[PDB]
């Protein structure tokens, strides 16, 4: 009872953090998944404009996490991540999203150096015939409203599921006045229709189609279309056998179909190195499955299976004669394949309850990658790898160990963790060099290996809840785009060293004052060069209070960021670089919820209330296009006001 909106989410067990994403937030999340995420502590967000951002977790980019769907993965086809993976991710429509920190699973897939993210809908448990609705409508500055619907009808033997939303923002003003190009739009429909025979069985056939479109004030140039498209197979039994505790197959299909474009939204710039208008369409498709088989017997819980995935990429561009200025748009042209991607594993997890106050884990797996370059011609000239394939076979594991004090309700763990992780398709395909001595980034750039130490305790008292956890780590081969002036990326190998932690703690004052607050700490240097590594998030953080009294509450909360001086001046990786200081900041909001009925809750925020004019240190430089000067970076927005309503019933 007692609604309240969320400011940050805690780490609940170790490692891990589980939260419901249908709850309000109190900074609006822009209906996309990297926003989702600011809210757990250890999270930080390249912005490319309103929405679509890059997250980053403990400093770490890109494939180094793993980001799921249902079991499932998808990507993007945009070669400078602009549709990101979260950029296909409506977390409203999801029921449960749940973030494991560090290299500390095996069962999700290869290569998770900095973490994996789940998120998760849950089969309808439907006894007599019956259905549940819920549903959310949201209004904000800048034109920003949100339309969600969650239903779903059945019975004992199965059910039928629709979600779905729309949302929308208009450009978004800064602390400065400022318009910031930062439209975007979304919407997304699936469907989820369940056959459970008895209740040791269920079988649960998924489709879903999206769409969006997003102006981006870094990039120069624009998305017009966000094209995904998902299908889906899961299988799960309960109670086979006394030690067999359950079966889980799994297959899924995510297709993505961008279209960048700059004239669609935006004017080409006619002073820029694309005067003339230009598009470029490009796709993505992603086939996999996942097998996995749950022991249980005696203290132990072994949970072995095997999982594969493959996926596509390809491109097509427009044409523009400037003597005719005639303009044949990319979908006259035939696509052309680039980059195939295979991956096989096979992993177990074992877990033995010592005693009832100690947890040992221990975990492996074994993954055997691959990647063909399909690419004729490159950018025309020839590609010297054209055709050619490279595979390499990668161990990866961990153990856990957690211990439970006598007396204090406390928790300790200390972990151990390697994970090796083949490059992913920016790191192989979108640098124009690779390093020095090599024809090109696909044919030498070198597997990024992995090995961290994480540790932390949990504190779940009465009145004061706490948590922390850090890490220490060496990073053989990391992967670094380095930038030289147009402008052109090399992509390096290079050893680095990275060290941070994060903790928070909520105390229950009174029985209607409740307080909270979160450090988030990463740091970053690259051995092979002594110095820093780039686009690492300076420390942060932040302070809630909160009035609950029966069928309200009132929030107010600040976040102050220190200033980043550890910077690596022109590096950084696909999607952006490093290039001066970032300056510190602090930024103050205000929340209330009010539960009317037993179906509907009402809530409202101020975002931002002192109009703080802003940038975040890993924003992306803005376009000079528009109106900004050389490596000016994207401003956060200035106040902003919302209001929400939730239904379900
Ligand atoms: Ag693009
Ligand atoms: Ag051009
Ligand atoms: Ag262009």
């Amino acid at each position: 009872l007692a609604p309240s909106v969320v400011t940050g989410v805690a780490q609940s067990s170790p490692l891990t953090i589980v939260t419901n994403p249908k709850e309000p937030r109190q900074p609006v999340p822009a209906s996309d998944g990297a926003d989702y995420l600011k809210t757990i502590p250890g999270f930080a967000v390249i912005r490319n404009g309103g929405s679509n951002g890059d997250p980053v977790l403990r400093g770490m980019f890109g494939s180094r996490l793993n980001i799921l769907t249902n079991g499932g993965m998808m990507l993007g086809a945009c070669p400078n991540r602009m549709d990101a993976p979260t950029s296909y991710i409506s977390p409203e429509t999801y029921d449960k999203l749940t973030v494991i920190k560090g290299p500390q699973t095996v069962l999700w897939g290869p290569g998770a150096s900095a973490g994996t993210i789940l998120f998760e809908r849950e089969p309808e448990r439907f006894g007599e015939l019956g259905s549940r609705v819920n549903a959310s409508l949201l209004a904000g500055s800048n034109g920003r409203f949100d339309k969600v619907l969650d239903a779903a009808a059945g019975n004992r033997l199965g059910y039928l599921r629709f979600t779905g939303n729309h949302a929308q923002s208009d450009d978004y003003e800064d602390g400065a006045g400022n318009t910031v190009p930062s439209r975007w739009k979304k919407w997304n429909g699936d469907v989820a229709v369940g056959w459970t025979p008895d209740e040791d069985t269920l079988i649960e056939l998924t489709a879903g189609k999206g769409d969006g479109e997003a102006r981006y004030a870094g990039r120069g140039m624009d998305g017009s279309q966000f094209k995904r498209e998902s299908l889906g197979l899961r299988f799960v039994k309960s109670n086979v056998s006394d030690v067999l505790e359950k079966v889980e197959a799994q297959v899924y299909y995510n297709y993505a179909d961008a279209i960048m474009d700059n004239f669609r939204l935006r004017t080409p710039d006619p002073s820029s190195m694309m005067p003339m208008p230009m598009a470029s369409q490009v796709d993505r498709r992603t086939l996999g499955g996942r097998l996995a088989a749950t022991w249980r017997w005696d203290d132990f819980k072994l949970v072995t299976g095997v999982d594969a995935m493959r996926n596509e990429h390809r491109a097509r561009g427009s044409k523009y004669d400037m003597m005719t200025d005639y303009y044949t748009d990319a979908d006259q042209f035939p696509w052309s394949k680039d980059a195939v991607f295979h991956n096989y594993g096979a992993f177990g997890e074992l877990t033995w309850f010592a005693a009832e106050r100690d947890r040992l884990i221990g975990g492996l797996r074994l993954d055997r990658a691959s990647v063909k370059d399909y690419r004729q011609t490159l950018k025309a000239m020839a590609n010297p790898t054209a055709n050619d394939t490279r595979a390499d076979t990668l161990p990866s594991g961990f153990v856990r160990y957690e211990h439970d004090l006598a007396d204090s309700p406390t928790t300790l763990y200390a972990g151990l963790g390697h994970a090796e992780r083949f490059p992913d398709y920016w790191e192989l395909f979108s640098p124009k060099r690779g390093p020095n001595g090599s024809v090109n980034a696909f044919d030498k750039i070198k597997p990024e290996k992995t090995t961290q130490l994480d540790f932390g305790l949990q504190y779940n008292g009465d009145k004061l809840q706490a948590w922390a956890s850090g890490y220490v780590g060496v990073v053989q081969d990391f992967i670094l785009f380095s930038y030289r002036e147009g402008s052109s990326t090399q992509a390096t190998n290079v050893d680095a060293r990275i060290m941070g932690g994060e903790l928070g703690a909520s105390y229950q004052l009174t029985g209607n004052w409740k307080t909270d607050a979160s450090l988030a700490y990463a740091w970053g240097k690259n051995s092979s060069d002594d110095r820093a590594l780039p686009q690492i998030p300076p420390l942060e953080a932040r302070f809630g209070l909160t009035y609950e009294e029966g069928d309200w509450s009132a929030g107010s909360l600040w976040r102050v960021v220190a200033p980043q001086n550890r910077i690596a001046r022109d590096q950084g990786n696909v999607v952006g670089k490093d290039f001066d200081k970032s300056a510190g900041f602090g930024v103050f909001s205000l929340n209330g919820a009010y539960r009317v009925t037993r179906n509907v809750k009402l809530s409202a925020g101020v975002d931002n209330l002192f109009d703080k004019d802003y940038t975040e240190h890993l924003n992306k430089a803005g376009d000079a296009g528009f109106g900004f000067s050389a490596n000016e970076t994207v401003p956060e927005p200035g106040r902003t006001f919302w209001t929400k309503v939730d239904f379900s019933f």
